């Protein structure tokens, strides 16, 4: 109860801005995340020894890939600390609670692999789940480490609260369906246009959190443009791998994943921070204000990838 989780002081002030990286010490990543939970929700909401527990499995359940690893994990819940700490009384005290477990736990279980290719691979879990394949996977592994033995975290809740909880982190963890996402935002800017945006209708409020989580999802393309330079090549070999795969069941692949297409990937960055990213950032401020180093950061990077394809570098 009086253990206040202390990070050095360089972390101890970095950690607050929007921009952090989490460093490459795997060993602190879970003092990290526990740091941000007791800052965000309290030292109160959750029990140390469960909590603790629950993130050494939830580590456990994300494999050695690329790019959807662990790091990536812990990297989308420390951007959803930082919004909730720049909106300090817009969220309550579940939302905060069960955001930040949702983010922990958004990729659980990732293969490297897009719902489209587990559809065209006929995987079991595309026979299960036609819609957001992944992602209902993620929220099924989330339950799942929540129902090992000293694993709930949640035990002090009711059973009112303990299913709101769970019903916050499903949308939030679905809703990292990128496919979602577009029409999700649509729907935002309309009703913040059209002045209607209200955020005691339940509807809306889930439709600001996704797009949070959208946000906190993309948040490596507002970092600082060494970060952004070197979690692209993550990514891509992510994306490449899937070619590769996609190549193995007799199909071209998008270029996006075919690594014979190395050369158009700054103009693939361009589309994607103009297609997706810019418009991502730009109405979660309009909702949000303080957000806004995210849509700076942003666009900072965009205009790097601009530089890559005029041969400045
Ligand atoms: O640089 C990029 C170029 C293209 N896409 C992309 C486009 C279209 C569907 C798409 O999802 C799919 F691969 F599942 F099909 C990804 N994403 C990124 C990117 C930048 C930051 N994160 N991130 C992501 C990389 C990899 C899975 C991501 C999933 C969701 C959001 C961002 C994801
Ligand atoms: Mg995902
Ligand atoms: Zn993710």
């Amino acid at each position: 109860g009086l253990m206040q989780f202390t990070l050095p002081v360089r972390l101890c002030k970095e950690i607050e801005l929007f921009h952090f990286d989490i460093g490459p010490f795997e060993n602190m990543w879970p003092g990290i995340f526990v740091y941000m939970v007791h800052r965000s929700c309290g030292t109160s909401c959750f029990e140390l020894e469960k909590l603790c527990r629950f993130i050494m499995s939830v580590k456990k359940n994300y494999r050695r890939v690329p790019y959807h690893n662990w790091k990536h994990a812990v990297t989308v819940a420390h951007c959803m600390y930082a919004i909730l700490q720049n909106n300090h009384t817009l969220f309550t005290d579940l939302e905060r609670k069960g955001l930040l477990i949702a983010c922990l736990c958004h990729d659980l279980d990732h293969r490297g692999f897009s719902n489209s290719y587990l559809q065209k691979f006929d995987h079991p879990l595309a026979a299960l789940y036609s819609t957001s394949t992944m992602e209902q996977h993620h929220f099924s592994q989330t339950v799942s480490i929540l129902q090992l033995e000293g694993h709930n975290i949640f035990s002090t809740l009711s059973s009112s609260e303990y299913e709101q909880v769970l019903e916050i982190i499903r949308k939030a963890i679905i809703a990292t369906d990128l496919a979602l996402y577009f029409g999700n935002r649509k729907q935002l800017e309309e009703m913040y246009q059209t002045g209607s945006l209200n955020l005691n209708n339940q509807s809306h409020r889930d439709r600001v959190i996704g797009l949070m989580m959208t946000a906190c999802d993309l948040c490596s393309v507002t970092k600082l443009w060494p970060v952004t330079k070197l979690t692209a090549n993550d990514i891509y070999a992510e994306f490449w791998a899937e070619g590769d795969e996609m190549k193995k069941l007799g199909i071209q692949p998008i270029p996006m994943m075919d690594r014979d297409k190395k050369d158009e990937v700054p103009q693939g960055q361009l589309g994607f921070y103009n297609a997706v990213a810019i418009p991502c950032y730009t109405t979660l401020t309009q909702i949000l204000p303080p957000t806004e180093p995210l849509l700076k950061a942003c666009r900072d990077n965009l205009s790097q990838w601009e530089k890559v394809i005029r041969g400045e570098e």
